[PDB]
Order: structure tokens, then C-alpha cells, then sequence
């Protein structure tokens, strides 16, 4: 049981222990700060998230738990992994903070390492992660270059942490839809492959509605009968007041790109989530002959998610929360 230290860091107070030296405010959020750490116990440039006040409310504390269940089960070479979670609190009695520690990686994808073949590498990275991910039963929902991390050989981690959001989210998450599936994921990866492409973001809306115009003006616009699989009424009622606007030929789009690579983006940049393809199917595709390795493509061991199901109280999650926090064994 280590000697924790205190600091006055993004407007409050971390408390540590001694072996994270050199803290440095990364960013913060509703959901928690992040700072740039170094271990001294591995030598590791590490990141720290504590987690801000989660156990104020049910979803809170639900959240919470649902974070570290996540995180110490997932084990994959491509989705970020857990170094170490602690809490400075003696007993459950005066729990009330989290943190959580993995590596701190060289880059991300808006700041890069090294083409077709790098953009190959990179985006059969981010589908191996995906697919693993999505095996979870676990949608990621805001795959972003900013949540993608980078080392130095290029190994890419999914994470999850301007670059907007909004210029990679699915339409039917814009449209209101709430039954989406796994395949939002997808919508993202295809924007992020074709910004490695073209160097330039695909959908770069400066609001909302510029962002829904954007998306229609490259796939089309979509006819009543798919407008109903991807929008809530009033989303409908808004995108069946505009001029129609036909598909694009990707080609003439992406122009010079792989004609592999163009066919794939046709098959991720669809509205109709139900054409969409899966993480699965787009590892498999032609595009990524050089890469594909079924045998090296796995999936998660089953992830017991009925804690989903459970009814309750803050006291509730903030005790099972406590017994993943102190039964976590490092890697
Ligand atoms: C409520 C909820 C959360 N999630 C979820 C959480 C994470 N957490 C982290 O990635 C995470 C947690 C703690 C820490 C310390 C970090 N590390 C981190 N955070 C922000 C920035 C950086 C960073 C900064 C600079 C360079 N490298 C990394 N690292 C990540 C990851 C995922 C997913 F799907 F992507 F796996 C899902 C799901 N439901």
C-alpha cells in the first residue's frame, strides 16, 4: 500500500501515488481529467484519469463501474489496455474517487509516424480493434483520429478521450435514431480512412445542420421508406424539405485512391445501416489482402454485461465498483 502525494491539478485536487511524478493536465471533461504521468516503478510515460465526482447520480456510478468492467477485460493488441487503477481512499467508507492509469502513447492520428500501404496498416488496426470491440457486445459510438493512438512502429490503440466528434458521428446518431447499431462504428472508420487518404477531413460541418447537409450532398439523399430506418419524425420532416441530392461516384471523390480502397469506403459511407458493413466483413475485403489474417483476428472472451440489467442504488455501484477496484492484478 503505496504513499500517495497531493497536487492542485485541472481545478482539483489529485491525490497519487508516489511512483506517477512529472503530472501534467492533458485535458478534462464532465467525465474526468486526464494527466501525463511518468512511473517510476516502470519507466513509463503513462496517462492518469481520475474520474470527476462518479458517484454523484445512479447512471454516475453505473457508468463508472461500466468504465472498469470495460477496461479490465479488454486485452488486444489494437483497444487500449488497463496498467493500473487506484483510489487514495482506506475503506469503502470514504471511497469517493477513481483513477485509472494506461500507457501514454506517442501520437495519435491527427499528429503522425510514417502512403496506401501506411493508410492499409492503419485502418486493418483500427477494424482488428473494432472487431474485438464489437464482439464485446460494446459500441464504441465516437471513433475520432483524437481517441486513436499511435507509438512509434506505428501500432495503433483504440482509446476513448477541436476535432469534432460530430465530423465523423453516423447520420442515423444525428438523424435521432435511437435503435442504431454496431455499425455507427463503421460510419467512422470510413470518415477516418478517407481523411488518410485525401489529408483533409471528409465532413468537416461547422454545426449540425451543416453537417447533415455535407453527408447528403456525397452518399444522396435518402428516400422516405429509408428515411424511416434512420431518423425520428421531425429529422424526417427537416431532410424531406430539401432538393434532391444524387450519390457521388466515389471514384471521382477519392480520385487516384486504390480502387480497393474506394470500393470499400462505398460499403462503410452508406446510410442505410442495415447495408452497412461490419468490422468483420471489411477485415476480409480485397483492400487489405497484404494484412488479412483470420487466424490473428480475434475475438473477446465473453463479457458478462447483466450488471446492465441490475436496478441499483449509488451505494450499490460505488460498493461493486470498490471490490474491481482493489481486486485488479496488473499486467
Ligand atoms: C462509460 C464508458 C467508457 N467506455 C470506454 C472507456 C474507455 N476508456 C479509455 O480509453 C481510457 C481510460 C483511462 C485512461 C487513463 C485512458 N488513457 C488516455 N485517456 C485520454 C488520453 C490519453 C492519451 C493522451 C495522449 C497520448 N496518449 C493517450 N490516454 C483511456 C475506452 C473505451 C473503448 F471502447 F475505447 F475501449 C470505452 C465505455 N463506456
Amino acid at each position: 500500500r503505496p504513499t500517495f502525494y497531493r497536487q492542485e491539478l485541472n481545478k482539483t485536487i489529485w491525490e497519487v501515488p508516489e511512483r506517477y511524478q512529472n503530472l501534467s493536465p492533458v485535458g478534462s471533461g464532465a467525465y474526468g481529467s486526464v494527466c501525463a504521468a511518468f512511473d517510476t516503478k516502470t519507466g513509463l510515460r503513462v496517462a492518469v484519469k481520475k474520474l470527476s465526482r462518479p458517484f454523484q447520480s445512479i447512471i454516475h456510478a453505473k457508468r463508472t463501474y461500466r468504465e472498469l468492467r470495460l477496461l479490465k477485460h479488454m486485452k488486444h493488441e489494437n483497444v487500449i489496455g488497463l496498467l493500473d487503477v487506484f483510489t487514495p481512499a482506506r475503506s469503502l467508507e470514504e471511497f469517493n474517487d477513481v483513477y485509472l492509469v494506461t500507457h501514454l502513447m506517442g501520437a495519435d492520428l491527427n499528429n503522425i509516424c510514417q502512403t496506401d500501404d501506411h493508410v492499409q496498416f492503419l485502418i486493418y488496426q483500427i477494424l482488428r480493434g473494432l472487431k474485438y470491440i464489437h464482439s464485446a457486445d460494446i459500441i464504441h459510438r465516437d471513433l475520432k483520429p483524437s481517441n486513436l493512438a499511435v507509438n512509434e512502429d506505428c501500432e495503433l490503440k483504440i482509446l476513448d478521450f477541436y476535432v469534432a466528434t460530430r465530423w465523423y458521428r453516423a447520420p442515423e446518431i444525428m438523424l435521432n435514431w435511437m435503435h442504431y447499431n454496431q455499425t455507427v462504428d463503421i460510419w467512422s472508420v470510413g470518415c477516418i480512412m478517407a481523411e488518410l487518404l485525401t489529408g483533409r477531413t471528409l465532413f468537416p460541418g461547422t454545426d449540425h445542420i451543416d453537417q447533415l447537409k455535407l453527408i447528403l450532398r456525397l452518399v444522396g439523399t435518402p428516400g422516405a421508406e429509408l428515411l424511416k430506418k434512420i431518423s425520428s419524425e421531425s429529422a424526417r420532416n427537416y431532410i424531406q424539405s430539401l432538393t434532391q441530392m444524387p450519390k457521388m461516384n466515389f471514384a471521382n471523390v477519392f480520385i487516384g485512391a486504390n480502387p480497393l480502397a474506394v470500393d470499400l469506403l462505398e460499403k462503410m459511407l452508406v446510410l442505410d445501416s442495415d447495408k452497412r458493413i461490419t468490422a468483420a466483413q471489411a477485415l476480409a475485403h480485397a483492400y487489405f489482402a497484404q494484412y488479412h489474417d483470420p487466424d490473428d483476428e480475434p475475438v473477446a472472451d465473453p463479457y458478462d454485461q447483466s450488471f446492465e440489467s441490475r436496478d441499483l442504488l449509488i451505494d450499490e455501484w460505488k460498493s461493486l465498483t470498490y471490490d474491481e477496484v482493489i481486486s485488479f492484478v496488473p499486467p
